[PDB]
């Protein structure tokens, strides 16, 4: 089993796990096509030409479950109007440390962090139109090709991945979408994090 999630601040799925509403596998398998916000499969990686081409990224309204809708992971896609997601109290400019944990981590091309626009329709199901077209932060692994002799050390996390950046200027409810792109598969892991800005 190949697993990844954002453990802190607790992702939406982690909070559902703590409430007994998702099991451990489910929280760690929000896996769909990489290269959000693209809406098509078969794209090559813009930085790494030998990387495996993407599968179909999650459609609008299925972003929070990573395109997973056959089981209780579907809960994740409910709008805040209905789910009243638990939201982390945050402030504009605040330094935020993100921690990923894993089981049997994949060879990784990048982690990307996307942020909702000021004025997004906060009561809707999540859609590409809600997110800033430019990522808040990207961490790109440069080692290529993914089958090169030093690939395991250069591309595979050996423990929790810890990222830190400053949140931008916002008020009210916002979503930070954290995405982990796998170099040698079609897929990425999708971890929505719910925020409440002073």
């Amino acid at each position: 089993p190949r697993h990844g999630r954002v453990i802190t601040p607790e992702s939406r799925a982690v909070y559902l796990y703590e409430a007994g509403r998702l099991d451990f596998g489910q929280v760690n398998e929000l896996e769909g096509g990489k290269f959000f916000p693209a809406t098509q499969s078969g794209l090559r990686d813009p930085d790494a030409p030998d990387d495996v081409a993407n599968g179909m990224p999650p459609r609008d309204g299925e972003i929070a479950s990573g395109g997973r809708t056959a089981d209780a992971r579907a809960q994740l896609n409910e709008p805040d109007s209905v789910a009243h997601w638990q939201k982390h109290a945050v402030r504009s400019g605040q330094s935020l440390q993100i921690s990923w944990s894993y089981s049997m981590p994949h060879k990784t091309r990048r982690w990307t962090y996307w942020i909702t626009k000021p004025g997004w329709d906060t009561q809707a199901r999540l859609a590409r139109a809600h997110f800033e077209p430019d990522p808040l932060k990207v961490y790109l692994n440069t080692y290529q090709p993914y089958w090169g002799p030093d690939a395991d050390k250069e591309l595979i996390p050996q423990g929790e991945t810890i990222h830190e950046f400053n949140l931008p200027t916002r008020t009210g409810y916002h979503v930070l979408l954290a995405v982990w792109d796998v170099a040698d598969t079609a897929n990425a892991f999708y971890q929505v994090i719910d925020l409440n800005f002073a």
